[PDB]
């Protein structure tokens, strides 16, 4: 009907519940399921979605042996029914690409799939199921963007791409689209000194990405969006609850503006909700890999820097592997405040699990209740003694 | 549209023809069919569906083994087309979680999912497929409810719930819930000593439940509920004719208000269709186990302590499985008045059938006729020595 | 809309031309499909779908062992897309069943489907995809009905229902119905002397069905039916060109009010386009088996007892394998006339070939064209020693 | 809604963007895939998809042995989901052939099919998914067509079909339909010596199909189209730039009327963009077999029998095959000009790779930028050792 606007603010985190699980691995092992990663979940104004990068082969099938290569000419960005599994009969292709992120403006969706060589990649803006606009690489190395959702407002949707370095500093833009054209890119502002890999969510106006510096940081960068304005802003979380991973182990004291030293080149894909006291961070359990992960209520941890847990609760126990988690909402759900919610992939297989082949993942996600729920485990569930 | 309102009564039930059967275990054995259990059936404005609790494995997947266990984090509320099977193709998942209830109020869907641990389970419900409510568990010990179709009347759902003891008196209440609101609750009143899994009708705005008293009851407790003014009573069915299973022999006079003593501490979920004359019971025909499967005409069982059979139909033969049972009635057929429905759980595999390491079941629905329809069986139908 | 009505007349059929075929054999080799038998094809408005009653199984599958038996609980009526085969995944269950009939009466389509014991089966009439009304055996023996599409005008759709003995006089019923409700029933009237399977169409407010006699007849017995007046009378085809099966060979003259004698108890569900001149009669090649299938254009067959064919087409070869047949047609096609069609029903594995356990079919449908196209055969096209 | 006009004119294309690739054969080793070849893809004004001849089996199916063979009764026109596998659940039969053609004019879709005998083949043309014209073979030399979608304006959509020798002239017809009606058919005319499966595409109101001389042309005949004074005309690409396959070695001077020789009774459907200085072709890179692919700009290739390439984009490498390719676009697009896609055949199997006993192909398929976008090759991806 008309475009999206973000009008509403946050609802009370008090504890989360369970919204989508689509049990992959477990069902893969005897179904036509397709080999993926980076998954994310995306909501239309009816209907909200499991996304991810297809590896173009089943769990099952012979090609699965590789999959642990990020980039290669037979993935594409996949949707299907949430907590269905990502099988071969009920996934749509979004576009071609082993980069990507997807969001609805209101009207219509934009998905934006990257594809190429290292050093010649080129992104492909779809719109309303078209292809629309298309970015050459700026930096020749490794154009790439979000893998989680974009946000929009009144028909503008930034997006975040980095081009060139891992692990040094390297070429970050936003870009703001509106029915699939650009309106206006602009270069990384702020404090941030690496940007990867942002998780994006939107209230009263304004959006908030959680990225991830691969570089040198264990705290996380934010990018704070004005999507009016089209202008932005970045720094970093101050708490000492660090949440990417590799990291050290928490101080007492944590940085607004620089990188918390510690592990370098490397990280993982994560989020954060940012509302003052209504904040809540997710990591995962173990500093050392990604296995575990955990939402803690650090009041203010955007601002305070020796802002400590007020409150818990596990989402996947230590001895199981996690993996990217992002967030989304559904922008378009009844209420008087928009219902925060987040995923989690849960890798199966290479590099940790070296006994098959191949590599995957399920996925697990909650959105938040003003209740003070119990909490359970969810952990992936396969057992990977029935793949050999 | 609008809500639906409860506005006819009854048709005169003078036998049973069959609606639905979906042969799940006899394709499921060359097919990617979903392990289920705890089915039931519930119609939209304009299509009725097959629900049940999936286990998150096909039965030919290896993941098979173990699924006699009821509660754990991979089970699904999953709905499909009437007549299909639960496949992993054609399944759509309704939310998470290992006990359920779900009904439409005539604009829309709700669906109530409960997951957790044994101490600290929660049930979420959803209403036109959002997540809006939530209820923790108030007695810490595995909170549950129908296990088949809540009814509502303009646009007020009770729902039946109990938390606490399986064997003892435990903490039973009655949601009224509107749009996926909770507009007050209410403890159980009445005789009735102990309640689950109540299996739920309404005609001429009344709703009637005829629940399972797990503790001391061979005779089942019936709950009537005013949508209206959102209040209810308890007490058991009078018949000798008792129907819960395992249970003693019949007597010649039954009991109204105190459960007939004989078996405890266990049953079997079942339904029953209390209307006068125009009464009609369903139990397993064996006393012992959970095999055969008739309907009786008992008139006046609710009420008339010495009410024996006037008329019956066998459904299942006692030399073939069955298990759960409820009703459930199509609200949105053409007709003057309402034409009462059922559905029967056909367990295969584990405890019975120890061939086999899964367990999971097909279903076989009938609805009334007012005519006096001839008979047959509708066994389970597959061979458990072809999945050795 | 509104109700169809039969307002046209047949085009003028100077050649077939390919319609539909499944390859449902081939590709059930490797894929779920179900078992099935009794196929035919119907229309709806909007789409034209293939019919067949399941056997519960797929082809592939350990309980396809046995499905030469007829009747059981495992059979289901099913519809699909026309020329996909009758997946597992893509089959839409209309009812249960062992023998049935199908029509779109222009607002909704109506389904009957009949199980049951041989001495107590009960039809049950579908309207809208709810029941609606039922109808229990009479003469105790095997209620049964066409395998192929009724036909509806004004609302009215006659069904031909036959009770009782298979090699006798049996009770034969013609039941208006309207909205899955009986307006009225008669008992069968004119000369034939036994009615099975009738494949009907309709043009200019007239009713045909060309039915088959099992006892002693080897020409054909017609049902001409008037919907307005809901009356009915019924001869046998006059053309010594005789198309039951199994059959004597042709004679020069054929008989109008009295089977042809010769081969007794037996014969095959079949039809023909009874319009004067414009005259076609399908029959299998082979007078002793179900084999191979001809049209064979007859000029004014009905009437004139000496008429021999003026023209012909090949369907099948006589080396392959046929079996049932029966009309159809789009009433909803754009056009000034009624494009007459058919389905051969192509069975493959028992009774004729032996090496495998189970009896499915493939379909092939073609409709008529004014032109003279050129033939070509269509056998079904697996080959049973990949079945091994 | 209403007929579409082609009212536009051609983008300008600077490079190639990845559209659509279904990864069809590294699937189809562990998937319920169809086998198939001849594909193309077009579309409809609300989505675009994927079309192929179905060989009426999966590639991992026994019936896969074979499928090298061009005509039998067992192929179909299938369309399924863009970039999804052609798989046995989510394919769409549109009717039964082994040559076909279809394309869309803005009320709805035509599609013709051709089957039969080498002798006797003929056409059925659909319209809006029901069978309306039939043309019988007129040179007894299998009837045949494009291969690749038809266009249309206002209403008519040419289509190029050709009766008779391979390796001779034959007699090529070019018929204007409306409504699946024929409203007239020409004689080929102009200088093209031999004309097969036309390759087209319509901007400003004037169709152009490039297709391919069978008999002695190692350059295209060009085929331009008026569709309102239903007129051609025919000629030959004068540039040097040979695109045929098997062909010689390009010269310094290519001809314009005539073919210009070198291999004899061979070649491969492709297709070109003619648009003055935006002239792209498209070609193998082997000269001898389908193998690489590669666009080149050669402005003026057309005219200018000395037009030699000023940029160039690689598809498929030569070490990877190729095969069929053909042009298609959206003219449903929102935007100011037409934007040009191609599709290219990846075959996989038999002839070249006969280590198997199947002949299937996957689809990859590109759309213009106006942009300078990096390229990347896009083989198949599937390692025939594993189909051993
Ligand atoms: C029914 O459900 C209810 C609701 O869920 C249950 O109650 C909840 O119970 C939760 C578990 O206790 C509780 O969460 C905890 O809340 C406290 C704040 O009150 C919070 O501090 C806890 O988090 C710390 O501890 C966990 C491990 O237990 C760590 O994994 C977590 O990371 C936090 O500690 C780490 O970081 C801190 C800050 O830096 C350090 O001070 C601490 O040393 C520790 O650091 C080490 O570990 C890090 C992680 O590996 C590492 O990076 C670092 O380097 C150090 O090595 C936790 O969130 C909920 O608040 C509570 N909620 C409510 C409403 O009651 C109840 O149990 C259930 N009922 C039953 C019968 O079970
Ligand atoms: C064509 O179709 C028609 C229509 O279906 C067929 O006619 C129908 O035939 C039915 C079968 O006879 C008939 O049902 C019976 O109706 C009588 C009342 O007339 C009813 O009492 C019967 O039910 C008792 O018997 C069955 C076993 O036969 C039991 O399984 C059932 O539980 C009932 O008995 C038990 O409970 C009673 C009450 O307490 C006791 O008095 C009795 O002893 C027995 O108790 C023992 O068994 C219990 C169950 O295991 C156990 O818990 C307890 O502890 C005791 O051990 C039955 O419903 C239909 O009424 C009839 N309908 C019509 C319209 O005619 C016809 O056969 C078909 N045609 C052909 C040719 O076959
Ligand atoms: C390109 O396509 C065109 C168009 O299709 C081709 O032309 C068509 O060619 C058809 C084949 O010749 C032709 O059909 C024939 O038409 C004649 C009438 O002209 C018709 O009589 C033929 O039917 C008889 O013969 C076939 C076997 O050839 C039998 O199977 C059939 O049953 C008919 O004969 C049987 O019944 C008759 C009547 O009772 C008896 O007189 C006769 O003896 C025979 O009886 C025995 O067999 C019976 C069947 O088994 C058995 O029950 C009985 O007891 C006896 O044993 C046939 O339909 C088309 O008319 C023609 N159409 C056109 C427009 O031209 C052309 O070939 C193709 N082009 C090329 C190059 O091939
Ligand atoms: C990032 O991406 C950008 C954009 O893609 C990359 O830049 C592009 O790079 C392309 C590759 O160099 C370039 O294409 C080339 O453009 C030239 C014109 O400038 C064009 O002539 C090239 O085509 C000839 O060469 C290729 C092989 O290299 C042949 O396969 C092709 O057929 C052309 O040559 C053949 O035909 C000619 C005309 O007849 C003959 O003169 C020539 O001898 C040759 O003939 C033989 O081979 C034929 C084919 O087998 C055979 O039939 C015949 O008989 C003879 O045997 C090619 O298209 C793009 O123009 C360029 N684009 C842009 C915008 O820059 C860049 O590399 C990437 N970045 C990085 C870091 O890699
Ligand atoms: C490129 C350097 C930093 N970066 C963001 C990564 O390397 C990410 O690593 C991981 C990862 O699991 O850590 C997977 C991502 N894989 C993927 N999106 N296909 C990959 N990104 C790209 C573009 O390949
Ligand atoms: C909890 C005590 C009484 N009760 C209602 C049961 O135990 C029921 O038993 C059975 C049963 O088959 O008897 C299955 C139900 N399983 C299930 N719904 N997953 C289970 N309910 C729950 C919540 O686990
Ligand atoms: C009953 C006597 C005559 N008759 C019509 C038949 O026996 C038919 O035989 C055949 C047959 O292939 O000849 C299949 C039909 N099978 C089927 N519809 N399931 C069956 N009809 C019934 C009701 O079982
Ligand atoms: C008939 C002579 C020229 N011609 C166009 C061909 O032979 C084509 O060859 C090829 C081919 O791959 O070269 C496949 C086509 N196969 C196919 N469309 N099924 C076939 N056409 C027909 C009608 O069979
Ligand atoms: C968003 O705001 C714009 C104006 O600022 C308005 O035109 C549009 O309709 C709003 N969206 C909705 C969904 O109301
Ligand atoms: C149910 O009753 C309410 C008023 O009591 C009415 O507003 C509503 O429309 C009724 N539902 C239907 C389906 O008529
Ligand atoms: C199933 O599981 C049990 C315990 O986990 C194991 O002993 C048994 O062999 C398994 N059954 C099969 C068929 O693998
Ligand atoms: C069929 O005829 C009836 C009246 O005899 C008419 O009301 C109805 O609309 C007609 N059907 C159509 C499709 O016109
Ligand atoms: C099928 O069933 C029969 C009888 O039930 C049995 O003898 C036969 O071996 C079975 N065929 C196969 C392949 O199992
Ligand atoms: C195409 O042109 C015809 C008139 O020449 C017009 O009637 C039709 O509506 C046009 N199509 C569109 C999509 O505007
Ligand atoms: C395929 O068919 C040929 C000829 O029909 C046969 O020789 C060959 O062995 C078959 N290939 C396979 C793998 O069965
Ligand atoms: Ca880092
Ligand atoms: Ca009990
Ligand atoms: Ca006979
Ligand atoms: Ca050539």
């Amino acid at each position: 009907r008309d475009f999206n606007n973000l009008t509403k603010g946050l609802c009370t985190i008090n504890s989360w519940h369970i919204y989508g699980k689509d049990n992959a691995v477990r069902i893969g092992e005897d179904s036509d399921v397709l080999v993926t990663r980076e998954p994310y979940v995306s909501c239309d104004p009816d209907e909200c979605r499991f996304y991810a990068l297809s590896q173009g082969t089943t769990i099952r099938g012979k090609h699965s042996n590789g999959t642990i290569h990020d980039r290669s000419q037979y993935r594409a960005l996949i949707s299907w029914p949430l907590s269905s599994p990502p099988t071969v009969y009920n996934s749509r292709v979004e576009c071609i690409g082993w980069s990507s992120t997807s969001c609805h403006d209101g009207k219509t969706r934009m998905s934006i799939c990257i594809s190429g060589p290292n050093n010649n990649a080129s992104a492909v803006i779809w719109y309303n199921r078209r292809p629309v606009t298309e970015i050459n690489t700026w930096a020749r190395n490794i154009l790439r963007t979000q893998e989680s959702e974009c946000v929009c407002h009144n028909g503008v949707c930034p997006v975040v791409f980095t081009d060139g370095s891992a692990t040094g500093p390297a070429e970050t833009r936003i870009y703001y689209f509106k029915e699939g054209k650009i309106l206006k890119w602009e270069p990384l502002a702020g404090t941030a000194k690496h940007i990867e890999e942002c998780s994006c969510y939107g209230e009263r106006a304004e959006i908030t990405c959680t990225c991830r510096d691969n570089w040198q940081g264990s705290n996380r960068p934010v990018i704070r969006i004005d999507p009016v304005a089209m202008t932005h802003t970045s720094q970093y979380i101050c708490s000492p609850v660090l949440t990417d991973n590799p990291r050290p182990n928490d101080p007492t004291v944590g940085k607004c503006n620089d990188p918390y030293p510690g592990n370098n080149n490397n990280g993982v894909k994560g989020f954060s909700y940012l509302d003052g006291v209504n904040t809540w961070l997710g990591r995962t359990i173990s500093i050392a890999s990604r296995s575990g992960y955990e939402m803690l209520k650090v009041p203010n941890a955007l601002t305070d820097d020796k802002s400590k847990p007020t409150q818990g609760q596990t989402i996947v126990l230590n001895t199981d592997w996690s993996g990217y988690s992002g967030s989304f909402m559904d922008y378009w759900a009844e209420g008087e405040c928009y219902r925060a919610c987040f995923y989690v992939e849960l890798i199966r297989g290479r590099p940790k699990e070296d006994k098959v082949w191949w590599t995957s993942n399920s996925i697990v996600s909650m959105c938040s209740s003003t209740e003070f729920l119990g909490q359970w485990d969810w952990p992936d569930g396969a057992k990977i003694e029935y793949f050999l």
